[PDB]
RNA sequence: UAACUGAAGAGUUUGAUCAUGGCUCAGAUUGAACGCUGGCGGCAGGCUUAACACAUGCAAGUCGAGCGGGGGAAGGUAGC
């Protein structure tokens, strides 16, 4: 199980006589073969921070339907301000994306994908649309299931 | 046979935060210039400004099988 620890930050809270320091935590955990999820943590130091932003990771997960390594198909996502544009790409390719788009998609197993974010790159906000897109994506067998058809008939 | 295959972000407003929004950076390119330095070859390029003023040399001649004159070389004959 691939972890990745897309971001870490240094947060501040103020009390009488002075300002009570703390640390957050981003993470994606992964399997390599289409599951995927992520989570945040917080606490006083860095490494409990990290713990707790795995555990979350790790409660929320998803099942993710790979055509081969790359997409089924083109995918448009956004949550809040940050917008998300990904599409298939050909063997060789690699995963051309940002590094918030990156670990998610690395962690999900997308070996080649064109990836682009529009609006805000904050970090958590750029997770959520990738992993919207990614939950939200399609397949030719869901299709033709919900469509009462075959899959040589939707093509 | 083939003639196309393509899209990455970062810093900075606040005691934290999210958004909006400017500014700045990482790329490619050049008929370049300047600074330090400097061995060779191949192939290219070389007044982007004053369509400002120009010394000097050269950059449009050739034909005597179109024509009449006119020149200067030799030869041969003659004499002394
Ligand atoms: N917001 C605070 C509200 C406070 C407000 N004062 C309340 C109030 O005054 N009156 C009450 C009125 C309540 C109202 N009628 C119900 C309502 O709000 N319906 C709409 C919201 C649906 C739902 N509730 C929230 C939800 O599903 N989130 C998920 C979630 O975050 C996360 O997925 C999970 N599973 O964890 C993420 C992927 O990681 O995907 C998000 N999904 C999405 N992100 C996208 C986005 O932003 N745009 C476009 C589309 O793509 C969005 N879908």
């Amino acid at each position: 199980l691939v972890e990745k620890l897309v971001a870490v930050d240094r947060v501040a809270k103020v009390v009488k006589g002075g300002r009570i320091f703390s640390f957050t935590a981003l993470t994606v955990v992964g399997d390599g073969n289409g599951r995927v999820g992520f989570g945040r943590g917080k606490a006083r130091e860095v490494p409990a921070a990290i713990s707790k932003a795995l555990e979350a990771a790790r409660r929320n997960m998803i099942t993710v339907d790979l055509a081969g390594t790359t997409l089924q198909h083109p995918v448009n996502a956004r949550h809040g301000a940050s917008r998300v544009y990904m599409q298939p790409a050909s063997e060789g390719t690699g995963v051309i994306a940002g590094g918030a788009m990156r670990a998610v998609l690395e962690a999900a197993g997308v070996h080649n994908v064109l990836a682009k974010c529009y609006g805000s790159t904050n970090a958590a906000n750029v997770v959520n649309a990738t992993f919207k897109g990614l939950r939200d994506m399609t397949s030719p067998e869901k299709v033709a299931a919900k469509r009462g058809k075959s899959v040589e008939e939707i093509q």
